[PDB]
């Protein structure tokens, strides 16, 4: 085996474990605050965040054709200073070690408007074109189509508790997005295969977007835990 | 704090740690199987199994006024000779030491007709007065009426994977149910007092019933994973 | 795997989850207290106090043969109204689930002048014929002549902390007691055959003895810890 | 809380995690191989290898003043060409993340003749004029001149098994090192200030170096673990 894991209840400024991308910034108040915004706090458009974590993670293996099992978690939440006029979207994600900021608004800053190689879980707030109605959650395997997604019963303002979960043994992905403030809740499940979709080492990370020419909505990263088993 | 933890990837035929109720026992094949069968392995009406995990727990502190934070796990099945026609159900519970069995059928064995001090998350196949349409996943707090429901999905003679999780500082309640064979999940939320619930020490397990005049589905418990934490 | 572990950082009066034998009891200040004692707080001779953990562990199995690994940890202390007098001791053991006390001062509790299956750490304050020169530790297999010891730098009314390790794979079981306020610390270590010396379930526990003519030392256990893993 | 930990049961060549200083390598067959050697593989004088791990630690915080506990554990041997004459040894470490390679022979790699802030637990095996008789175990506070040490019972290559553990609460430190094969082993224990000694953030990693004028022995580490809290 070859494993790893971590945990933060809050994000320290200047984590020297921490890479921050584009408008990225961790707060006095230990946010992970992923887009611009207002004095008065309201969020500035065409804006973009990443953030990941600085060991890269060694997710599968050539020799042994071995894959991992990873888990992750981490709250979460929005300011919409207008909840009927959202946008972009945030998202968690595994890319190459080398990754860098890609397409903005629409493409959550993980994809390219034509074809690195990425794995993600969105939460997505705005219909494009390749969008379902309502904003949703989907899983992302080198496109911003998702191959499957779910209603997302989003809640401005109030705290989201986010868990992703991939089986080795089924190749299946879980997501689950509950808001215990409302007593709601959100699954998705299916299967990926990490080999065909990632290089062995990857590293992984938070991306998040805003309107191209409205504001829509910021996008805040609390806390975070993740755990990662490979064996042999 | 005070934790307790333990896993089983099998079940061990006449394991000390467990304690059988009803028709409940283990199979030479590792399963616990919770009703009684046929030689042709189907299900016989009016059985009930219950099992439950030897050592007791200690959910919550009267002093402190502490609660314990827990989650649980397993893999478990179903077998239908007609699923046209399926009862009654399984379920996953927490109860005073003392518990013994109660009444069968539509009651799942945790509760009696009219009003022990039960926790349950219900697997219901059949429709009872109180039920919803389909069978359905639900929270059972000190009754057979959950507060709460949800569609599941079942597939019989699939294996499903659950999830059950106790944020004591949300005192929120969260079950998720998953079957990898199909790509489909569900999962349901909701509030539940510990305190007012239960009693300070608890003991876990399992229980299911089958139809009252038929033969329904049996149901098997394929392994089991339990964690809890109670602090200071 | 098979898997099972807890930990409490006190002792709670009553606990369901504890087994006492003999004069052992735990304070209403959660203090596990192995001997009988003045009002004074001084020990009485002749005394002897047993104590389990209920669920049962299943150390190691007939059909895979698997040995299981595993560690305990606990805090304790002795009292010593004369230090130039002390007896007879402390142990930590593992036994048949039908354990119950044998004989007492130098046998601490486990054994029987003649020839239960035991496997025990001994923390020995007394001299038998058997014993080496000054207190020790010692590794008993089966017998109150241990198979190694090495001397025991005790620290009356002082607070030790100890290690206990089984791995499997080595066979080889090491036992570590440090005193934090006296920067002090010894280590021992054995190859204990788990098969040969136990059956595949046992209980654990501490034991612990008073002088036979003499107080000697009280002998507390103030918090404990268990893990184990059993394999495939 | 904060945390972090790590398990490596062999090195992958070329892995991102870790970082490489001086002469250190990872061999095909997955050992971390700290000095040069021979076609035959006999070492060479004047040989140094570091090796730390990627990510930075955070040991202790300011504004809290919180102090981490961690623990750590590696395989590790040595390889002497003539065992009565040995030279210079082995160090696990924890300094600032800027970190580079210092004096070599006696000085492990880790000080310069006069006087980075070093904390650290030795494994000599060379009498300097600062050293103890025979080879020991040493706890290193910012300077060559170990607070404490003790006899290390080595055994040429042979296996030994270390732990390392850092009590916070007690602010001690504890080093234990086993050797299987022959049923032998060592502990040490001493207390050490965090704060005092070393950066908020620190990196950790292994040092070893070979005799100036002789080959003495070679250092390899086989495997990894580390585990690390920090607290509110
Ligand atoms: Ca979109
Ligand atoms: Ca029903
Ligand atoms: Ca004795
Ligand atoms: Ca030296
Ligand atoms: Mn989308
Ligand atoms: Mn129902
Ligand atoms: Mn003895
Ligand atoms: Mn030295």
């Amino acid at each position: 085996a070859e494993t790893v894991s971590f945990s933060w209840n809050k994000f320290v400024p200047k984590q020297p474990n921490m890479i921050l991308q584009g408008d990225a910034i961790v707060t006095s108040s230990g946010k992970l605050q992923l887009n611009k915004v207002d004095e008065n706090g309201t969020p500035k458009p065409s804006s973009l965040g990443r953030a990941l974590y600085s060991t890269p993670i060694h997710i599968w293996d050539k020799e042994t054709g071995s894959v991992a099992s990873f888990a992750a978690s981490f709250n979460f939440t929005f300011y919409a200073p207008d909840t009927k006029r959202l946008a972009d979207g945030l998202a968690f994600f595994l890319a190459p070690i080398d990754t860098k900021p890609q397409t903005h608004a629409g493409y959550l800053g993980l994809f390219n408007e034509n074809e690195d190689q990425v794995v993600a879980v969105e939460f997505d707030t705005f219909r494009n074109s390749w969008d379902p109605p309502n904003p949703h959650i989907g899983i992302n395997v080198n496109s911003i189509r998702s191959i499957k997604t779910t209603s997302w019963d989003l809640a401005n303002n109030k705290v989201a508790k986010v868990l992703i979960t991939y089986d080795a043994s089924t190749s299946l992905l879980v997501a689950s997005l509950v808001y215990p403030s409302q007593r709601t809740s959100n699954i998705l499940s299916d299967v990926v295969d990490l080999k065909t979709s990632l290089p062995e080492w990857v590293r992984i990370g938070f991306s998040a977007a805003t309107g191209l020419d409205i504001p829509g909505e910021s996008h805040d990263v609390l806390s975070w835990s993740f755990a990662s088993n490979l064996p042999h």
